[PDB]
């Protein structure tokens, strides 16, 4: 039962990478909660990249909070490729002016055609569907995410929806959908020192370690040798 235990590590903040940006306000709510509790409840789930680097796949705000507090290291659970898959959050907002505003500002090749290829992006309004096909985009298809998301996101209150066929088909509502990125794509983004718009990607992860309640005082211990001691003992007291 110590599979989890074996994969809890104390990783330096400077060796962890983000593929999304963080919302500035979510950070201060998380950081305030952690300080009020004086412990970080959940460990930051990461996936191992090459050269001793790691990518956050859950706990962006936890990571950035501890980093802001000056924690040299953060508690992570290393996840394996077998344990998690990648998906996407569907965005539901009300249809509005931003659709035309987006159209003339960027003039993307929206089409009604239902091709043998899968849509890179989908726009649902009524019983109609408009798509982007990565071929029509060709190059500059890395950036279109930021352009499509930024249009409605800001003048609309976004509502995240999972692919469980849970939408209400309002006559007036629109539903944005994004093709999931492969792991290779996300890795490249991180390698280029780049990011993608937050609130789109969705990591479905199994075998998660929850409610570890790592005390802040431990993560604030400047002395390295002593920090490992209390940490290793902390993982001893709490079996996994």
């Amino acid at each position: 039962m110590n599979h989890i235990h074996e994969h809890l590590k104390l990783v330096p903040v400077d060796k962890i990478d983000l593929h999304e940006t963080f919302e500035p306000l979510r950070l201060e709510k998380t950081k305030s909660s952690i300080e009020a509790d004086d412990f970080i409840r959940h460990p930051i789930l990461v996936t191992a990249m090459q050269h001793g680097r790691y990518m956050v796949i859950d706990g962006v705000h936890r990571y950035t909070s501890l980093k802001a507090l000056g924690c040299k290291k953060v508690p992570v659970q290393e996840i394996h490729e077998t344990q998690y898959s990648i998906s996407t959050w569907q965005h539901k907002v009300p249809f509005g002016v931003w659709w035309e505003t987006l159209q003339q500002e960027h003039r993307l090749p929206w089409t009604t055609e239902t091709r043998q290829e899968a849509p890179f992006i989908t726009m649902c309004h009524g019983d109609t569907e408009q798509y982007l096909y990565t071929k029509d985009l060709g190059e500059a298809h890395f950036q279109v995410w930021e352009k499509v998301v930024a249009s409605y996101s800001g003048c609309c209150s976004v509502e995240r929806i999972a692919q469980g066929t849970y939408p209400c088909l309002s006559q007036q509502d629109v539903l944005m959908k994004y093709q999931p990125l492969s792991y290779k794509e996300i890795e490249a983004v991180v390698h280029k020192g780049e990011t993608v718009p937050a609130g789109v990607t969705r990591f479905n992860i199994s075998g998660r370690c929850l409610n570890l309640q790592v005390p802040l005082a431990l993560l604030k211990q400047d002395d390295d040798v002593e920090q490992l001691r209390n940490w290793k003992q902390f993982l001893a007291d709490k079996f996994a």
